RNA sequence: ACGAGAACGCAGCACCAGCUGUCCAACCUGAAGAAGA
């Protein structure tokens, strides 16, 4: 209903734990482009499900 | 009727005394329960 997720506050923000998220678990979208990342992303995930 | 006969190379005596199989050394290195249940 809020969703107010406090935001720029010198980066505080852990995902810490599971159950959340593919997005914690494989880094190569923090050195791509969106796009770019979402291709390789794909291509990584083929072999999955 | 032998340069002969008779005659134990034998008796006593601890291969023993002292001496750390010790000294140094990490069972140690590297490694998410996520994910479309």
């Amino acid at each position: 209903f809020a969703l107010d997720q406090p935001s720029q506050n010198q980066g505080e923000i852990i995902y810490i734990g599971g159950g959340a998220g593919f997005v914690s678990k494989t880094l190569h979208y923090k050195s791509k482009n969106r796009d770019q990342a979402r291709n390789d992303s794909f291509d990584i995930l083929k072999q999955l499900f």
